[PDB]
C-alpha cells in the first residue's frame, strides 16, 4: 500500500521537523518506497511539515552542466563554447544523480532557482529569494553561497534514505577549513543573463574532496567521513519517512563539528 500525504507528514512530525523549519533534504526514493501519487507525494507532505513560514533548500544542480567538459581549462573549449545552452534557472532540469525528487522540487510552484549553475539550488518559501541570490561563480558552497545562509538561519539537514556522503552543507566546512594543501579546480559556465547566454570561468574548492586524500573515487570523501564521525558521536533524531530510515540533523552543529575535524587532523 502506498504511502499517503497524511502518514508522511506524521512522520515528519515524529522526526523532529516543526512548522516554520527550515529543511535541506536529501532523499532516496526507492528507500522511501511506492507512494500514493508518486514522488509529488513526498514533496507535498515536505512541504506541509514546514509550514507556510518554512522553507526547503535543496541542491538541485543541472542536468547538462558542463563541469567535466570545461574542468582544468582557462576558457571554454570552442565546440563547447560556441553550442552549449545557456543555464536558463527556471527551465533548466535538474542533476539526475543528486536524487530524482529534485526535478519535483524545482517545478514546484513557486520554486526559486540560484544562478549557478553547477551548484545550483532550489528554495521554496519566504525565504527563498534571500536564499537563492546571490550564487556566483567561485561562491558554490562556501561564502556567500546559499549553503551559508542556510547555516546561518538554523537550518535542518533531513536525510531521506541517503548515505552520509550526501550532507552538501559540508561543503562550507571544507571551504572554510584553515588547512593546508586544499583541492581547487578551475570550470566554465555559461550564465543566462538579460536572456544573452555569457560565459564566466572561475576557480572554486575541489567538491569532490578538500585534499587529495579525500578525493580518490572508490573512494569516501572528506564529507562522508566527516558525517559518520559526527553521526557516531552525535544524538541525532532518527526515525522512518515512508520506508526509509532518516535523520533530522542540525546543519550548523555538523559544518561546526566539520570545521573542527579538519583543521584537527592537518596544519594550516
Ligand atoms: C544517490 C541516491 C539518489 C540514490 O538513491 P535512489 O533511490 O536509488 O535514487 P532516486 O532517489 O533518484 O530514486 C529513483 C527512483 O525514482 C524514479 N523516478 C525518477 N524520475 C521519476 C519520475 N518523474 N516520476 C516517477 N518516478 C521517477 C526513478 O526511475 C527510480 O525509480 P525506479 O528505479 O523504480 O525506476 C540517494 O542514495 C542519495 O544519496 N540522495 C541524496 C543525494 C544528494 O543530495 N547529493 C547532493 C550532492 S552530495
Ligand atoms: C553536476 N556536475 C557535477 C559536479 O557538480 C560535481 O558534483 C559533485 C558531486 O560529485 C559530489 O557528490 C558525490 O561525491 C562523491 C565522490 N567525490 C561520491 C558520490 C557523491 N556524494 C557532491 N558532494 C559535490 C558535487 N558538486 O562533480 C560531478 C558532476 C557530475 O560533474
Amino acid at each position: 500500500t502506498p504511502w499517503s500525504k497524511s502518514e508522511l507528514v506524521r512522520q515528519l512530525r515524529d522526526l523532529g521537523v516543526r512548522s516554520g523549519d527550515m529543511v535541506m533534504p536529501h532523499v532516496s526514493l526507492r528507500a522511501v518506497g511506492p507512494l500514493a501519487d508518486g514522488p509529488q507525494t513526498l514533496v507535498d507532505a515536505l512541504i506541509e511539515a514546514v509550514g507556510p513560514t518554512g522553507n526547503i533548500l535543496a541542491f538541485v544542480s543541472w542536468r547538462d552542466s558542463p563541469y567535466e567538459q570545461t574542468l582544468g581549462h582557462d576558457a571554454p573549449p570552442a565546440a563547447i563554447a560556441q553550442s552549449w545552452p545557456a543555464f536558463d534557472p527556471d527551465h533548466a532540469p535538474a542533476y539526475p544523480g543528486f536524487g530524482a525528487i529534485n526535478e519535483f522540487i524545482r517545478t514546484y510552484p513557486g520554486c526559486r532557482r540560484t544562478a549557478h549553475p553547477d551548484a545550483s539550488m532550489a528554495a521554496i518559501g519566504p525565504d527563498a529569494a534571500w536564499l537563492v541570490a546571490p550564487h556566483e561563480m567561485g561562491a558554490a558552497y562556501g561564502p556567500r553561497s546559499p549553503i551559508a545562509r542556510f547555516l546561518a538561519h538554523a537550518g535542518k539537514i533531513l536525510s531521506i534514505g541517503a548515505g552520509p556522503d550526501a550532507v552538501t552543507a559540508l561543503h562550507y566546512a571544507e571551504a572554510v577549513a584553515r588547512i593546508e594543501g586544499k583541492r581547487r579546480v578551475t570550470y566554465s559556465m555559461p550564465l543566462l543573463r538579460e536572456g544573452k547566454r555569457v560565459w564566466v570561468t572561475t576557480s572554486d574548492w575541489d567538491s569532490n574532496g578538500i585534499l587529495d586524500e579525500y578525493a580518490a573515487p572508490d573512494g569516501p570523501d572528506a564529507v562522508e567521513r566527516i558525517a559518520r564521525d559526527y553521526l557516531a558521536r552525535t544524538r541525532v533524531a532518527q526515525g522512518p519517512v515512508g520506508g526509509a530510515q532518516s535523520r533530522l540533523i542540525d546543519a550548523a552543529d555538523i559544518v561546526s563539528f566539520g570545521i573542527e575535524w579538519l583543521e584537527a587532523r592537518h596544519a594550516a
